[PDB]
């Protein structure tokens, strides 16, 4: 995810 918690996506 995010980056953080990439995207998604991405």
């Amino acid at each position: 995810t995010x980056p953080g918690v990439t995207x998604p996506g991405v």
